């Protein structure tokens, strides 16, 4: 399948070169997979989600996304126009308040929630969790992400936006999950992207158009935007049967575009997420 005039990041993940604008992908499109977006919530009524999104848990007075961040990330995973995996099922877990903040204890509870809640959902092709959040190093936060991964969920986490080594941030620094840095449309490391040996992969993160609250759209930047590209890619590849939740991060690294990014510090992987789709 071909989506013309796609957001640059979608075109990038199906291309061996920057500078194109059509997204190519297998029409299975993540059908039968599920992606949990652990964030500020999801505006499930947005026409872009087509009834495939739902809130399943909140720790606050509402499950609605009063911020936009979680809706944007969910749109990059799975919206019809802005999403990588256009037929996946999206489940929102609101661990962040409408200012975008959350206590680590709540975030940990949300991760353990997903590890159990997947057993209440129909995801025959597999389960992914997208975590566009983080703060300073916490062994307890890292352990929660490790448990979620161990339970059979492909965990993708943001590297962080400090232009610093991600070893000092959580859950970015957890070795067993997929830690995602950000790149721009010219294949440069995004100016804010964290780096370091703990990164597994880069995805598009600068000037990413996606869904927003109020039935709208906007372009924003962050490792928060790169992470759902990778989460959606994992769901798409799992639906194709090419990999599993336990092996998808490594598979994405195996099949990435290699050595094409600029300003990658010595010792950080130079790997850009790529779907290897042959139309």
């Amino acid at each position: 399948a071909a989506q013309t005039n796609a957001p640059w990041g979608l075109a990038r993940i199906s291309s061996t070169s920057p500078g194109t604008s059509t997204y190519y992908y297998d029409e299975s499109a993540g059908q039968g997979s599920c992606v949990y977006v652990i964030d500020t919530g999801i505006e499930a009524s947005h026409p872009e989600f087509e009834g495939r999104a739902q809130m399943v848990k909140t720790y606050y007075y509402s499950s609605r996304d009063g911020n936009g961040h979680g809706t944007h990330c969910a749109g990059t995973v799975g919206s019809r126009t802005y999403g990588v995996a256009k037929k996946t099922q999206l489940f929102g877990v609101k661990v962040l308040d409408d200012n975008g903040s959350g206590q680590y204890s709540t975030i940990i509870a949300g991760m353990d929630f997903v590890a159990s809640d997947k057993n209440n959902r129909n995801c025959p092709k597999g389960v992914v969790a997208s975590l566009s959040l983080g703060g300073g190093y916490s062994s307890s936060v890292n352990s929660a992400a490790a448990r979620l991964q161990s339970s059979g969920v492909m965990v993708a986490v943001a590297a962080g936006n400090n232009n610093a080594d991600a070893r000092n941030y959580s859950p970015a620094s957890e070795p067993s999950v997929c830690t995602v840095g950000a790149s721009d449309r010219y294949d440069r490391r995004s100016s804010f992207s964290n780096y370091g040996s703990v990164l597994d992969i880069f995805g598009p993160g600068t000037d990413i158009l996606s869904t927003w609250i109020g039935g709208s759209t906007r372009s924003i930047s962050g490792t928060s935007m790169a992470t759902p590209h990778v989460a959606g890619l994992a769901a798409y590849l799992m639906t194709l049967g090419k990999t599993t939740a336990a092996s998808a991060c490594r598979y994405i690294a195996d099949t990435a575009n290699k050595g094409d990014l600029s300003n990658i510090p010595f010792g950080t992987v130079n790997l850009l997420a790529y779907n290897n789709y042959q139309a």
